[PDB]
């Protein structure tokens, strides 16, 4: 009937130029496929901090936010989908019908539980990208994919 | 003995938030290794226009701009360097000493001449990225690679 694309991400307070771009893609998604952002609190890093405990804590909050959604992690070693392939996946997610949680890890990455829960995993790049740009890249690529499905003018290059 | 990184891009309109992001990274490159933008005016797609001819004209100009430089194309089918490899490429480019021209194609992509002129081709993603994001990604990823080489904090933030 409609499928929410929900970005579940660690971190807060992105640079304005980033927040602006991200918002520009976000507001162009149609009402029958809304794109939304859920931010998970980043664990307090520091000296003598237990990284592993923090990752686990972040993961548990992310899994709580995904609920019974399709879970797709953004991970460098995931599937290197090209744009036609992503359009196909979006169609797949539509047929599935469950809202989609797209998980983006914090500074230290995704918890093992999050990687285990993934139904699919998606690689944007072989590069190590900074979290804010990952947010913008997910918004645009999915928008482009959406447009291909609806024969919208943005994708015709 | 500084080495120049010249982004040779088919001239395009950049949204303000993209322009801000792009300059933010660009501004942080050392005098040791300058990051530079050189736009090539995009041809107009008139009625009945022969696309192939339009493209060649775009390319010839790119190559004229590249000159004697090492020519690296940004192309989806190119080498999907990870961030470690990109730092290693950066080191190779320095040993060369020769300036690098990094080519970004117009709406129709790179001219066959540009693709042929390439000593190396570099893929950011399997995805079809919009021209302005390609600029920001190149600036940030090259910055991250450089950061590694000098043990600058950015890479290890
Ligand atoms: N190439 C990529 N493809 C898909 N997801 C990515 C990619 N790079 C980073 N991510 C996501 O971004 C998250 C990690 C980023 N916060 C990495 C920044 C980290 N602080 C560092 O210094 O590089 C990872 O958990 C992934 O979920
Ligand atoms: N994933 C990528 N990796 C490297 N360069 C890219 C990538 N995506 C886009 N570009 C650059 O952006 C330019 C314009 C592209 N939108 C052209 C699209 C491409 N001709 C296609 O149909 O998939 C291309 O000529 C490339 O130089």
């Amino acid at each position: 009937h409609h499928v929410k694309l929900q970005l579940v991400a660690v971190g807060t307070k992105m640079p304005d130029w980033v927040q602006t771009g991200f918002t520009e893609y976000l507001r162009r998604f149609p009402k029958d496929m809304p794109f939304e952002l859920i931010e998970i609190p980043a664990g307090k890093r520091g000296k003598n901090a237990d990284i592993k405990r923090i990752l686990d804590k972040e993961g548990e909050q992310m899994l709580a936010a995904a609920g019974k959604n399709r879970i797709v992690t953004l991970d460098i070693p995931g599937k290197p989908w090209d744009t036609p392939q992503l359009a196909a996946e979006l169609e797949r997610w539509k047929l599935d019908g469950r809202d989609v949680s797209l998980l983006i890890g914090g500074p230290e990455g995704l918890s093992p539980a999050c990687k285990a829960a993934a139904e699919q995993s998606w690689s944007l790049s072989a590069l190590t990208l900074p979290h804010p740009l990952v947010r913008v890249l997910v918004a645009e690529s999915l928008y482009r994919a959406w447009s291909i499905t609806t024969n919208h003018p943005y994708h015709r290059e």
